[PDB]
């Protein structure tokens, strides 16, 4: 698994979405550089409507691109899964307002490590800051801490996001997510310790499509 990473690895993103009955369509492209734990990625409203903003999406639309260094490459749950992949699921509630639940599978077509996404997001007010549009173009260092699930030969992984609002107030947004892998064969169950994550969203200056434009970088770390 970790050998399929020496390199930078492309990447496709197909995301399906429903919002409180807004059904809509995304398509992300760009490379990824285990080593230096790096994202690079243009994302693409390609049919319907976006109902959310996209710092919304943005958790859910590749841990295996996360830097491991050497002396917890023991730990890495995601590479070892590979080429075979993994199912992240995800529920991620919004404090006084909707959630979203995701079913993804994660996994090599050839050379491409491809991510492809249902999402169905409930309970969202129409005059909240979610469907409103109230959320700051924006994104914040956050720390994921992943804890291990013998019990289904996966990980647990709790974190909570704020979303910066126009206000000045934050949009809070407790995740509860748990990895399994696809195949049938043997996976590193990680000791405690969490990744250290920054995001920061940008926009073509030559895409007329609704898009973003995200560079990321996954370290680990705790141990």
């Amino acid at each position: 698994g970790e050998e399929l990473f020496t390199g930078v690895v492309p990447i496709l993103v197909e995301l399906d979405g429903d919002v409180n009955g807004h059904k809509f369509s995304v398509s992300g492209e760009g490379e990824g550089d285990a080593t230096y734990g790096k994202l690079t990625l243009k994302f693409i409203l390609t049919t319907g409507k976006l109902p959310v903003p996209w710092p919304t999406l943005v958790t859910t639309l590749v841990q295996c691109f996360s830097r491991y260094p050497d002396h917890m490459k023991q730990h890495d749950f995601f590479k070892s899964a590979m080429p075979e992949g993994y199912v992240q699921e995800r529920t991620i509630f919004f404090k006084d307002d909707g959630n979203y639940k995701t079913r993804a599978e994660v996994k090599f077509e050839g050379d491409t490590l491809v991510n492809r996404i249902e999402l169905k997001g409930i309970d969202f007010k129409e005059d909240g800051n979610i469907l409103g549009h109230k959320l700051e173009y924006n994104y914040n260092c956050h720390n994921v801490y992943i804890m291990a699930d013998k019990q289904k030969n996966g990980i647990k992984v709790n974190f909570k996001i704020r979303h910066n609002i126009e206000d000045g107030s934050v949009q809070l947004a407790d995740h509860y997510q748990q990895n399994t892998p696809i195949g049938d064969g043997p996976v590193l169950l990680p000791d405690n310790h969490y990744l250290s994550t920054q995001s920061a969203l940008s926009k073509d200056p030559n895409e007329k499509r609704d898009h973003m434009v995200l560079l990321e970088f996954v370290t680990a770390a705790g141990i």
